[PDB]
Order: C-alpha cells, then structure tokens, then sequence
C-alpha cells in the first residue's frame, strides 16, 4: 500500500535537509472518488438486473412452449373435426341429416 | 409468461369444447337436437 511509500518518501525528504516537502507528503491523506464507487455499485446493480432479466426470460420462454403444446392439442382437435366433417360430407350423412328436417 | 399460461388453459378449454362437440356429433346427438325442434 502506497502508505509505506509515503513513509519512505517523507524519510527521503527529511534526511534531505527538506523537512517541509515530507510534512506535506505525510500531511496528504487519499481519498476515494465517490462517483468511481457509484459507478460499481450501479454496475453490481446492473449485473443483478441482467440476471433477473435472463431468469424472467426463461420463465417467458416455458410459458411459450407450454402455450404452443396447448395450441398443437386444439390444432389436433381441429384436424379430427375436419376429418368428421369430410366423412359425413363423402358418406352423405349431412345430406340425410338435412332431408330429416 | 403467465399471460402465456393463461392462454393454454384456454385453449385446453376450446379443445375440450371441440372433443364435447365431435363426440356429439358422431353419436348423432346434434341430429336427435335438432329433430327435437
């Protein structure tokens, strides 16, 4: 950590006949920029929400293929109605059905 | 995705519709109905 070196370098400043400069270079304590560790938080924050995103995503993704089973099931049911219809249509069943009444 | 779930249970209930009314169909009962009136 750069603590040490401002040690060394105050040390170096002072046996120098330079006591000033090393009152200074102990005197200086860093600090952090706020907006670089608001950028983090909001990244980190960013990265759950891509996470939440790509769970929902894949929710969405089943529900689709539960629905799309659901509707080849009524597409099935649509065939076997069809296939009832051109039997009696061939067989005349629809025009003895419509002679009764 | 839930919209898509409420979507299959109704088409689950349109194709039970669909099997009530093919059913009905081939046992004439649609015929013996409509004789009725």
């Amino acid at each position: 950590p750069f603590e040490m070196s401002q040690m060394v370098l105050s040390d170096i400043a002072r046996l120098r006949n330079m006591p000033d400069l090393a009152k200074r270079i102990e005197s200086y304590q860093p600090q952090p920029d706020p907006l670089a560790q608001r950028k983090a938080e909001l990244e980190i924050a960013l990265l759950e929400a891509q996470i939440a995103e790509t769970q929902s995503k894949a929710i969405e993704n089943r529900a689709s293929a539960g629905y799309k089973a659901t509707q080849a099931q009524n597409v099935q049911s649509d065939t076997d109605l069809k296939n009832l219809d051109y039997v009696e249509q061939e067989s005349g069943v629809k025009q003895a059905r419509d002679v009764q009444k």
